[PDB]
């Protein structure tokens, strides 16, 4: 397999509005990000997946873009963007921009022209109809919004302020490629593609994800822009299966580097039910089966996996599948070890490296995400009390991943000097913060740092196969094998002691959050024990 710079890379996702505020408006900005590049360099990440910082009304906080080639006032300006690029590069960190082209803001110049002048070319940049079908919006309601100005419905799988682009229009696709090349020319390291598996949509036929022309568009996009370069492109694909992922990531297809698959995240809610009907108790056996399948199916020179626990749209891993009490740190380390030692490119969400958690939202007013507010509005009139609604939101609400990054124990956790922050800082910041984590030699931060270094200095993390071992339900163990080197990863994913009925000859310990020797010798695992040892 041809190796690229990103094959040894670990990506760090930054949610711009909640990373670092440098001008006291209570909202993170580009200068704030740039001011923390030394930190990220210490962590050792090679790239930053930067969520949207483009001009936007912020109806969906950046994913509703009004201008693909201008920075939103709140984040700063193009000069700030350029400096981030240059300062990051100087520290060996590439910037991966968030590519949101399945839709734009209804305040984008193209849509304004499409609505005001139905005969214009840009009218066809969007999807209109006289007779709407039953397609629904992901944020609630019909996916069709009637426009009384032109007397037609426009499609929007997301919010009403995010009209869908018409990917059947070759001229629209071209303008998207011109825009992508605008960014490529500035020296970015790649693109994270927002719900990219939706561009093959055919609404008339109720075809949304995995449309028939989907891969053809990606091949066309590749050839017209990033293909000739050596960038990292990761597509967000909810409708992806291992076979489809191969189509995406096998380099011979000339499409993407990898994609984000959400099969494991699916274990967070009852099957066939909205994410709001969550499941607290992680089904470890199911997880083993899912991870094992993706590690097995996407073999070398056949596909490449992306590895992640959470992002800006998901609950922080500790709150959903980890321990937020007595074993916060240990569980956090255990989950990090379990994921990063598999084959693929791991993604760390800001704050994950210090073990931040979800926020205890008390009422609707304290929220910001349109998705949560829409769900609440609808649930309230359908048999759900406000408390029940707030309980679901405290667990699954997207705002849980958007509270300010916790840097220290000062005001606003060192995130801002403002009276208040756009989203409230978690009270646990007094205990959970970057300064304290950097001070404690055995904090969660260093575990991530060590995992990152191992991946940067060892070919086996890339070349070794994956084999799931037969163990107790809550024990997640597997080996990575290449030639004659054998690495055993054992992670006790539970708050209880578990049995480890195995016998091996330990050669060396690569990383451990406990006494690996005692666990091996006693054939028992203390809660959240996690380690990787090279064995004979
Ligand atoms: O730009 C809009 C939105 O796009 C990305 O996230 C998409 C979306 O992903 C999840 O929902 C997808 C999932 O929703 C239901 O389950 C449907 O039934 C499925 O078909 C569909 O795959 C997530 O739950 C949403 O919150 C999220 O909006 C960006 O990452 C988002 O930030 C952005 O808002
Ligand atoms: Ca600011
Ligand atoms: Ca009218
Ligand atoms: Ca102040």
């Amino acid at each position: 397999m041809q190796k690229h710079w990103w094959h040894k890379a670990t990506v760090y996702q930054i949610y711009p509005k909640s990373f670092m505020d440098t001008n006291g408006d209570g909202i993170g900005d580009l200068k704030g990000i740039t001011s923390k590049l030394d930190y990220l360099q210490k962590l050792g990440v090679m790239a930053i997946w930067l969520s949207p910082v483009y001009d936007s009304p912020m109806d969906d906080n950046g994913y509703d873009i009004a201008n693909y080639e201008a920075i939103a006032d709140i984040f700063g300006n193009m000069a700030d963007m350029d400096n981030l690029l240059t300062q990051a590069k100087m520290r060996g960190i590439k910037i991966i921009m968030d590519l949101v082209v399945n839709h734009t803001s209804d305040e984008h110049a193209w849509f304004i022209e499409a609505r005001e002048h139905p005969d214009s070319s840009e009218r066809d940049y969007y999807i209109w109809c006289d007779q709407p079908n039953d397609l629904e919006s992901i944020f609630g309601g019909s996916a069709w919004q009637y426009d009384d100005k032109s007397d037609q419905y426009y499609l929007h799988f997301f919010s009403k302020k995010q009209p869908d682009l018409n990917w059947e229009n070759a001229n629209l696709r071209q303008k998207i490629y011109d825009m992508m090349n605008f960014w490529i020319d500035k020296g970015i390291g790649g693109f994270r593609m927002d719900v990219i598996d939706m561009i093959g949509k055919i609404p008339a036929q109720h075809i949304v994800s995995n449309g028939p022309k989907l891969h053809a568009y990606l091949k066309e996009m590749n050839a017209a822009s990033f293909g000739q370069h050596d960038l990292l492109t990761v597509g967000q694909t909810w409708g992806a299966t291992p076979e489809i992922a191969k189509q995406y990531s096998n380099p011979v297809n000339h499409e993407l580097s990898m994609v984000f698959q959400f099969e494991h995240i699916g274990l967070q809610h009852k099957p066939e039910a909205p994410k709001w009907d969550y499941v607290k108790e992680l089904n470890v056996p199911a997880l083993k089966t899912i991870f094992n399948k993706w590690q097995t199916e996407l073999e070398l020179g056949q596909g490449w996996n992306s590895l992640f626990w959470n992002n800006h749209d998901l609950p922080r891993v500790l709150s959903i599948w980890g321990n937020t009490g007595k074993y916060r740190e240990k569980s956090a380390k255990a989950l990090a070890i379990l994921l990063h030692l598999m084959r693929g490119t791991p993604y760390i969400y800001q704050g994950e490296e210090i073990g931040m958690t979800n926020y205890p939202f008390k009422d609707l007013n304290e929220l910001d995400d349109i998705e949560s507010l829409n769900y609440a509005k609808e649930a309230f009139t359908n048999g759900k009390s406000m408390e029940t609604i707030m309980d679901s939101i405290r667990m699954i609400g997207r705002d849980n991943a958007r509270t300010p990054m916790q840097w220290d124990a000062s005001q606003n956790a060192g995130f801002s000097t403002a009276d208040k922050t756009w989203l409230p800082v978690n009270p646990n910041y007094k205990d959970i913060n970057v300064q304290a984590a950097l001070k404690n030699s055995n904090s969660i931060f260093y575990t991530y740092q060590q995992l990152i270094q191992l991946r940067k200095e060892n070919d086996w993390l890339v070349d070794a196969d994956f084999e799931l071992l037969p163990t107790a339900d809550k024990v997640f163990a597997y080996l990575r094998k290449v030639r004659e080197e054998r690495y055993l990863i054992v992670v006790n994913v539970s708050d209880q002691e578990e049995v480890l009925e195995i016998d091996v000859d330990k050669q060396e310990t690569l990383i451990s959050n406990t006494n690996e020797s005692a666990a091996l010798a006693n054939h028992k695992l203390q809660p959240w024990d996690a380690f990787c040892i090279k064995i004979l």
